[PDB]
């Protein structure tokens, strides 16, 4: 299928974003050597994703989907990997310590944002089936329902996490407080980017 | 492939047109009972072609070719079968006797017009390969070369056949002379219709 | 609806073709003065159809159908009116007398060919409803069924009519025999042209 | 301009059809050797037109017009040349003598049908200007007006020519009478084919 | 009109964003209970907008506009409502007090950013008229002129507001200063998002 | 070429962004009067870019590229100029002093981000050549290679610059530290926006 190269790229981007959980777990236990190694794994997966992206961009004729849709889809997908690499780099660069009280909830929030990327990977895969009449509406309905569940959870977790940070601001350095808010925001951006992947698929299905 | 139903229809239309050779051979030996039976075979193949045409017209989503191109292709194909059925019916209806001197050349002309339909069937089949970058130009070049060979032969045979009829006009009834010219014309129309099949394929390849 | 100007043109083309029945009825009773007047009515309706055609060709923006489909549809429609005008002119020009024995069957054949034009008018009208998801397949299925009924009848009548002419050839002038076959053919062409109208509509429905 | 190869082909097709006037003038003066030579000129121009057709079919990227429109335009254009070659061949093959009384009017009818081809050549050329907003409607309006003038003339001439033939039928051989009607028809077909050229241009302008 | 569901969604998104003025007015008078209630109104309007969005995404055939354009338009529209809900939530979560000196100018800046959303609502509505030739250029010209007026005002107000904040930084907590800059930025984002709505409409008009 | 107005706009946007180097050089030497004048030059170039943008938006027929692609391209281009104007305004508004140690590296980072805009200008220009078959893949390959070189450099410089800022945070006011990070981010955004210009061109080339 013409979607297979895209599925492979999306699988790589999911792998890259998923490494953020053990990356952060390592920072939390104070094992910076390990966090540095997991960041190399994140960079490798990003580099690999890039190479797949390149080959796709440079490679047809009779087509069941638009070339431009595939390119736009690819663009959204690779942003997820770049976000993961960026976040990990900024964290290593400041040796960011998530405050004790925020550790458990931060990991749960991160994991749920990564689940949003997991949904994107899942929808791209489920699309082979749709490529192999009326079924498109049911597909989009399901996608919407699945995302609403994840968004409800991530919103609640994001709020709790910020509420906790707000209570700790008086005891932290302001610049560190701001970089903690930026990190929560950036993590949330992974889920935003994953939503744009499903939007691009929905546009393709709307073309007939 | 989306072209498979079209290939099947084209195979049926070729079978239907090919029956014109034994149909005419039977009329020439004066076995009208047999010619009547071969005309039922021609009608059956036309009916079968129609049923395939109907199912295609009534039956998608992600598509490597345009729906409208397939419909226009189908329309041109079914004209070939209708032409064969029409010719055979008119011949049975008048009990048309091809004059002795014209028999051999008429059959050779008919056969070569049917070969033009054979080329259409061949190009439709060779298209799977093209469906499985630059190859499209070579495909069209070949198609053009193959048709030029057949057209050169059919033109020469048509001329010789009319030259012979012209010499015999003084000995035949005028209405019969006119119906002999119409039959030569109609046979030639099979090759014209087959050319329109290859033209429709060429248009599809031009869309990218 | 964007189809309304097309429906109006089709209504005019149907009116023009329908005048062929009383036109021929007049020739059969030997009232050539009346046939000449009905031919002026046929020419008027053709002129009127032309003026509608012109205004459409010269006259948008947001469109529920393709401009080019409407133009191609219009082209097929106006051929029907031109055919009626041509047939009537040739008949007046030769003062064509349909032989006695062929009169009743010729009129029934003509009427049934005109019914094929009536089907085209009917399908164009029924299209407003379709313009006001899955319904398109049922529409085409119905159109196919309606045409198959008319084609079965016209084929049978055409055969009977030619069989009768064949029996009378020995008693007629050959040129007159040939012009009688041409007239049967031309009448049959009205139904062929009407079929091309429904084909163009089917192509439009295939675009989504 | 992408239209330049099409203009060149159309110029060749016009040249080919125009040779029919001196071809027929030669037959009328009984100089069959000359008519045979002018028929070789007609065949040469057709062969040349074919070679241009071939190169176009085999030869882009960023395009101001649709590739498929150019191919369909080309197809209509080359039919005109094939018609001229066919007519000239059939006339040489029967050594067709146009009756004395029909000679002058036949040539005037032929010339006016060729003028219809001249209009097609003219519209294709005037299209460069349109290729170099609202101007498209005025262009089509003019084309329609120019064609209406030619069609009015050709219709009148065709009628007069058939009226004259009708008066002479009693003195000619029936087969010859029929081949004279076929020749008038075929000549008229040149103007029909030229009209289809302008229709294809009108469709292109309707795409925006 | 196919635009009606979009107009309804845009009306809801405007209502949702407009509630930010009384929401902020309540925070400024220290009535947090009221601000909390107005935030529930903002959430309700967002939820309602979502439900309209969902029904549109799941619901044709003959279309005067592209399905994908409507989906992209809808996506931009719903971002405005999400922005309003997000801003109100963050403000309630920190119990953000806009400093006294900034209150009047902040409200005027907010109101003018909301006017930019009002322009989007207005252009979507004015589009029915355009849906019911040359008029599209005048429409876009007007839209551009209307936006230039609003952008000139919002830019000036944004600058004055930041200039005032800059003067007060020495007397505030740094984290609070940063969250005040973020709030000004976020408000400005409403006007940015509204501009993207008009851009999507302009793209639709460019398709013909 | 239809791309010429776009090339002119891109040239203006490049000029506008390039003025950021002498603008910042002036701030670094403490010549605020000069920085204010260079900011007027930046605003002028932005105003000029806007006027070109407007004329393009308001101004065809036969087109080698899609109107909507040109509009989307234009939108991405004008964001670069708006970013330059915004950055310069914020810097003048706070009288931002880049710390001594960061001056040299900041200018080198800025210059390299501007080189990314230079690449966009270069690719838009090189596109005339492509507008005057297989060449499109080589074009995109080159563009990718050129960008990878610039991105490698900008990433390294951005990291070094943040590492240096991190070391100086203890000696600066927190709000100033945050506005220094925002300025590095904004500068980096110029290169992000330039990448989106090349992406839009790549999409156009993918349409055939």
């Amino acid at each position: 299928s013409p979607i297979k190269p895209l599925q492979e790229h999306m699988d790589k981007v999911y792998d890259c974003a998923s490494l953020l959980v053990p990356f952060f777990e390592a920072t939390i236990t104070g094992n910076w050597d390990d966090a540095v190694q997991i960041r190399k794994q994140i960079s490798l997966a990003e580099k690999q994703g890039d190479s797949l992206k390149r080959e796709i961009r440079l490679t047809g004729l009779f087509m069941p989907v638009e070339r431009t849709d595939l390119l736009e889809l690819l663009t959204q997908q690779d942003k997820i990997a770049n976000k993961a690499k960026d976040i990990s780099g900024r964290v290593i660069g400041r040796q960011l310590l998530i405050p004790q009280a925020l550790q458990v909830p931060f990991i749960a929030y991160l994991q749920r944002c990564i689940d949003a990327v997991g949904l994107a990977q899942q929808v791209i895969n489920e699309l082979d089936d749709l490529l192999e009449r009326g079924r498109e509406v049911d597909f989009v309905a399901k996608m919407i329902n699945e995302l609403d569940i994840i968004e409800e959870d991530t919103d609640d977790l994001q709020i709790q996490l910020r509420r906790q940070l707000f209570a700790l601001e008086s005891e932290l350095n302001p610049v560190d407080v701001m970089f903690l808010y930026k990190t929560i925001e950036w993590v949330g951006g992974l889920a935003d980017l994953a939503e744009r992947v499903g939007s691009r698929l929905e546009l393709m299905l709307a073309r007939v």
